[PDB]
């Protein structure tokens, strides 16, 4: 390794991932610089790599990745003219320089939006050029998100390489490849976005509260691994976590690297699931570690009774070192519980905690802790109901009917929310159902914390930035153990006078007929909030009512000869007999 790093990097990496790696790098530093310069750039780079690799004491070769990665930037001619101040980091020694690029990374780079061309278009570019497509691809998402880390865009990359090749040469082209583009799409922002959300809360709430979610979420997945294993695991995790919030690619790597080599060196004191991962390359161990299913948990385990509330030194052993008895108590729970939610987990803890803490000072603790299980079980059922209800609700509705249950509960508890994220949120909680409520009870609650996760963030973003309700701000800058509970509290909003009626909103066309069915399902789920605002006192029962009187038209309006004018017409009295039934 050391002698030569880039040498180094480059043999372990391979010269295809390191291309595509040193590409991503420049791109989300220099954001503003056309393709061509990337890839002038990378190739530069690169024939210097192999000379390091033909000879590690080649002129060079010998420099640090980022001093030789900063030199290079500094060699930019358009830099000042371009970034201006940035140019600035160039008159500084390496270790300051690299921190003053990596406080000049653009988080917002004000560049269009990616537009997805047609099927046709993107296939027959794949097939012209897919380096260049995929390179492209590369150097896209990267700039626009200069802190995604490298490797894990390398392994969307990779997956978008896949949906083209067998895509675009199916039957129906468009049918094989769209799912899958909003597939990686959805999934490159819900991972930007969880990344964001993790540091962010990194921050907000300190490394302890950090620590308490690695214990759970590290003891559900390692089940057989003993605490201080998951407890080395948890300090590392946070090193990690805490480096990789920083921003820095190769600090992070490195730190990543070295995890996931202490994992696989640690297979048999952590996990039996970790063979094939530990066999990877270097460049995809740590994510692949990090996808691993929970091993199995070791057969009967005995009850947490008799450590943590039968024993006669709950008390002393919690007193000498509280959060280290804490994360006792979170591993062995947790350890037990791959079926819970990390955040009910986390409940758990911080009610044992308060317990201990109250009943400690108490001149009788037992008798005051004895029945402190108790507590939990109301803590564990209510998701557990809650899902349960709501998977019920998904079935007998389909994922569209659904939708329309959560969209219309939303809007009556928070009618402020505009139209576009009310439907958004809605849909996507739908889609959440749809997914999560395909597994077993075993397995729901993990999945649903994971996607609400995902979604509730997404909600909490667009409401920083556009606030409207103070119960909305008051669960999203709220712990995340206690987020999803709290919008579960949400009630009805009765202080809200109700929308006045505007008949453009309630007026519809023929081109409705055309809407591809996402476009169609969108305008009319739109419309349907619309109602709710406009008539908030209308009930499921009547509100099916106009609906139903609504589907009826479009069926009507969308197929009976020349047709645009029942659309106006039909519209004119389904309009006014819905106005006079929710009146
Ligand atoms: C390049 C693929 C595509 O064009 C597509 O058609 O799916 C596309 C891809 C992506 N985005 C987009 O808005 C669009 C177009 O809306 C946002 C976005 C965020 C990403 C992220 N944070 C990480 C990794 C990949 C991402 N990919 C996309
Ligand atoms: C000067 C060119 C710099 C090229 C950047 C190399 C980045 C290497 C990171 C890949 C290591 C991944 C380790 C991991 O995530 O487990
Ligand atoms: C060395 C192991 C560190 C374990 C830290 C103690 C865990 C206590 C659980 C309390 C729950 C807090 C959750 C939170 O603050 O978000
Ligand atoms: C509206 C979509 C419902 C999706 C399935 C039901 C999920 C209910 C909340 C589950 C608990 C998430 C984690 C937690 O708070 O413990
Ligand atoms: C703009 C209003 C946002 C809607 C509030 C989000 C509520 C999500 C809570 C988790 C969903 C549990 C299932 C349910 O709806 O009962
Ligand atoms: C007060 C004017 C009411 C006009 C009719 C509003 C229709 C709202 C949208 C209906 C959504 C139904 C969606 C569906 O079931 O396919």
């Amino acid at each position: 390794a050391h002698k030569s790093e880039v040498a180094h990097r480059f043999k372990d990496l391979g010269e295809e991932n390191f291309k595509a790696l040193v590409l991503i790098a420049f791109a989300q530093y220099l954001q503003q610089c056309p393709f061509e310069d990337h890839v002038k750039l990378v190739n530069e780079v690169t024939e210097f790599a192999k000379t390091c690799v033909a000879d590690e004491s080649a002129e060079n070769c010998d420099k640090s990745l980022h001093t030789l990665f900063g030199d290079k930037l500094c060699t930019v001619a358009t830099l000042r003219e371009t970034y201006g101040e940035m140019a600035d980091c160039c008159a500084k020694q390496e270790p300051e320089r690299n921190e003053c690029f990596l406080q000049h990374k653009d988080d917002n780079p004000n560049l269009p939006r990616l537009v997805r061309p047609e099927v046709d278009v993107m296939c027959t570019a794949f097939h012209d050029n897919e380096e260049t497509f995929l390179k492209k691809y590369l150097y896209e998402i990267a700039r626009r998100h200069p802190y995604f880390y490298a490797p894990e865009l390398l392994f969307f990359a990779k997956r978008y390489k896949a949906a083209f090749t067998e895509c675009c040469q199916a039957a129906d082209k468009a049918a094989c490849l769209l799912p899958k583009l909003d597939e990686l799409r959805d999934e490159g922002k819900a991972s930007s976005a969880k990344q964001r959300l993790k540091c962010a809360s990194l921050q907000k709430f300190g490394e302890r509260a950090f620590k308490a979610w690695a214990v759970a979420r590290l003891s559900q997945r390692f089940p057989k691994a003993e605490f201080a294993e998951v407890s080395k695991l948890v300090t590392d995790l946070t090193k990690v976590h805490t480096e990789c919030c920083h921003g820095d690619l190769l600090e992070c790597a490195d730190d990543r690297a070295d995890l996931a080599k202490y994992i696989c060196e640690n297979q048999d004191s952590i996990s039996s699931k970790l063979k094939e991962c530990c066999e990877k390359p270097l460049l995809e161990k740590s994510h692949c570690i990090a996808e691993v299913e929970n091993d199995e948990m070791p057969a009967d385990l005995p009850s947490l009774a008799a450590d943590f509330v039968e024993s006669k030194d709950v008390c002393k052993n919690y007193a000498e070192a509280k959060d280290v008895f804490l994360g006792m108590f979170l591993y062995e729970y947790a350890r037990r519980h791959p079926d819970y939610s990390v955040v009910l987990l986390l409940r758990l803890a911080k009610t044992y905690e308060t317990t201990l803490e109250k009943c400690c000072a108490a001149a009788d603790p037992h008798e005051c802790y004895a029945k402190v299980f108790d507590e939990f079980k109301p803590l564990v059922e209510e998701p557990q109901n809650l899902i349960k209800q709501n998977c019920e609700l998904f079935e007998q509705l389909g994922e569209y009917k659904f939708q329309n249950a959560l969209l219309v509960r939303y809007t009556k508890k928070v009618p402020q929310v505009s139209t576009p994220t009310l439907v958004e949120v809605s849909r996507n909680l739908g889609k959440v159902g749809s997914k999560c409520c395909k597994h077993p009870e075993a397995k729901r609650m993990p999945c649903a914390e994971d996607y609400l996760s995902v979604v509730l963030n997404q909600l909490c973003v667009l409401h920083e930035k556009t606030p409207v309700s103070d119960r909305v701000t008051k669960c999203c800058t709220e712990s995340l153990v206690n987020r999803r509970p709290c919008f579960s509290a949400l009630e009805v909003d009765e202080t809200y006078v109700p929308k006045e009626f505007n008949a453009e909103t309630f007026t519809f066309h023929a081109d409705i007929c055309t809407l591809s069915e996402k476009e169609r399902q969108i305008k009319k789920q739109t419309a349907l909030v619309e109602l709710v605002k406009h008539k908030p006192k209308a009930t499921k029962e009547q509100l099916k009512a106009v609906m139903d009187d609504f589907a009826a038209f479009v069926e009507k309006c969308c197929k009976a000869d020349d047709k645009e004018t029942c659309f106006a017409e039909e519209g004119k009295k389904l309009v006014a007999a819905s106005q006079a039934a929710l009146g």
